[PDB]
């Protein structure tokens, strides 16, 4: 039987994070003094008469270093009381982060705050080309809209190209914080992706920087990154173990890049197991996408999709030996879940996961069964099936079982396909759609989401393209609203679906593929996350 040329990268780390030794004196002594810095920051946040835009620059800053999560509770507070006080009577630069801050937060501030900087049509004021940092705080604001946000309609292209116009003779880093910005908005960026370019690029360099904040954000990312490695590692490991780099040559040797998506879902410390969790489950994932893809036979895969649904030891041997490898580490990790949940009694909502795996890999044989017979479906009934094979139902099922505070309830809504995660999963399609079309064409993909989508509307490549990236806009729309108060579940829940959906920006940034690649897009992050400390 012959099978496909092997065709991926190797892994382009070898050993170098197998194995970390964290400094307990070193780690210690941050910790010793975060503490005391974190004390300092709090009563700064709990100044008494601040003007407003002191106290948002404050808030924006403390949220851009990275450390605001210490400080969920006093942030919230204070942009409550912010919100419902009411005031419009600002620049456009307090205006425009008023509304980001408080959107970001799931407070519903009205767009009419943005009226006074308009004229009589809703576009922006030409007058306010000159004002960089109006400019600036438009462009992030512009990028949290929702469907009711119409009149902030014109935002995104005037700020951009004034900002454009302005930057080659800005200050440093003012420049290079505009230019990033333009390349990378705060809003769809992974947080410790963009806090570790704020820390060192920007915040670092600016000549007005509070040095108790700059400190502490520095030991803080460090101390943090010393836990990631250390998660890392005992993933690493974990990996070697399975040896499927080995016996399942064909596959993908991609854990340190699953790890970075992990790490982009949550990087606080309290979700340590969660991320551990989630990788296992992406790393695991991916095997069976590449068996679907790149090796296994139609009656190979019927089978395998068979066992997954009666999802039991003893269907390995309908099973080729090659695909008995995977299947039964698929299993085991499942049973590791349920132990790993035991003493916290939270051993039950792993089934939740297991169905959405179900899900993802009945979808997988459908997709096979459709480049088998040549088939190019309509729109429709291909998202009915390529939505599922992102895995994003999945993933963000899977984000869920290490929270420990994740209950039957939040599965349960989970289950039904709520909007916000539906986006969040539409994003990963089109996205993906849209940077792997040109590639899988060449491979005889005949049912891939552009050209489903060509077929369908009877328009250009072009112009699929041009919808799919509209389905994305209103996506981001979607998501954005699905953050407003009040949720259907706590924030926290949330969070990791919005935290998918930048995975999604960043990842396929300018159309790359970076999964798959992750020379283009994913080493430089990796490096700066896990390799190299910030420099104090
Ligand atoms: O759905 S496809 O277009 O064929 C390719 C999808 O982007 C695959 N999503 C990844 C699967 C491997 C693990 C990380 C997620
Ligand atoms: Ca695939
Ligand atoms: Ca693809």
């Amino acid at each position: 039987i012959v099978r496909p040329v092997a065709d991926f990268s190797p892994s382009l780390w070898g050993d170098q994070f197998l194995s970390f030794s964290i400094k307990n004196q070193v780690a210690e002594k941050y910790a010793k003094e975060i503490e005391a810095l974190k004390e300092q920051t709090r009563n700064m946040l709990l100044a008494t008469g601040m003007k407003l835009a002191d106290t948002l620059n404050l808030i924006d800053t403390i949220e851009r270093l990275g450390i605001s999560y210490h400080f969920e509770k006093e942030i919230d507070d204070i942009l409550d009381q912010i919100y419902n006080q009411n005031s419009n009577c600002n620049d456009l630069c307090t205006s425009a982060l008023q509304f980001r801050l408080l959107r970001q937060h799931g407070f519903n501030i009205s767009p009419e705050i943005f009226s006074k900087f308009q004229d009589e049509n809703g576009k922006f004021k030409e007058s306010l080309a000159s004002d960089v940092l109006g400019l600036l705080n438009l462009y992030e604001a512009s990028h949290v809209r929702t469907h009711a946000d119409d009149i902030l309609e014109d935002a995104l292209a005037f700020s951009t190209i004034h900002l454009e116009s302005a930057a080659p003779h800005l200050k440093s880093p003012l420049r290079e914080q505009v230019t990033h910005a333009l390349e990378q908005c705060l809003h769809k960026g992974v947080p410790r992706v963009e806090t570790r370019f704020f820390i060192s690029s920007i915040y670092d360099k600016e000549q007005s920087k509070n040095n108790v904040l700059l400190r502490f954000a520095k030991l803080d990312f460090n101390l943090l990154q010393m836990l990631h490695k250390q998660e890392l590692a005992q993933v690493s490991r974990w990996w070697k173990d399975l040896d499927f780099v080995t016996t399942l040559p064909y596959a993908r040797d991609r854990v340190v890049e699953c790890y970075f998506w992990a790490l982009g879902v949550y990087f606080e410390p309290q979700y340590s197991q969660a991320r551990v969790m989630l990788v296992k489950t992406i790393s695991m994932i991916s095997i069976v996408d590449d068996t679907f893809d790149a090796y296994g036979t139609v009656k190979e895969l019927e089978a395998y999709t068979d066992a997954i649904q009666r999802w039991d030891i003893n269907e390995i041997d309908r099973l080729p030996d090659y695909m008995k490898i995977s299947y039964k580490a698929i299993l085991d990790l499942y049973k590791d879940y349920e132990k790993e949940l035991s003493s916290a009694g939270r051993s039950h909502i792993v089934c939740h996961a297991i169905e959405r795996m179900k899900e993802v890999v009945r979808n997988y044989n459908v997709e096979s069964t459709w480049f088998i017979e040549g088939y190019t479906p309509p729109v429709s009934e291909y998202l009915s099936n390529a939505l599922a094979t992102t895995t994003y139902y999945y993933l963000a099922t899977t984000s869920y079982l290490g929270m420990k505070s994740a209950t039957e309830q939040d599965f349960e809504w989970l289950s039904k396909n709520p909007k916000i995660l539906e986006a969040s999963v539409i994003i990963c399609r089109v996205i993906d759609d849209t940077a792997t079309y040109e590639v899988e064409k060449s491979r005889g993909q005949i049912a891939t989401g552009i050209e489903c989508c060509m077929r369908d509307y009877g328009i250009s490549t072009k112009e699929a393209m041009a919808k799919f990236q509209n389905m994305a806009e209103t996506a981001w729309k979607d998501i954005n609203e699905g953050l407003l108060r009040p949720t259907p579940v706590s924030t926290e829940f949330l969070t990791p679906i919005l935290n998918l959906a930048r995975i999604v920006e960043v990842t396929y940034i300018h159309n790359l593929d970076g999964y798959t690649h992750p020379e283009k897009v994913l080493k430089p992050h990796i490096i700066n996350l896990l390799v190299d400390s910030i420099k104090i």
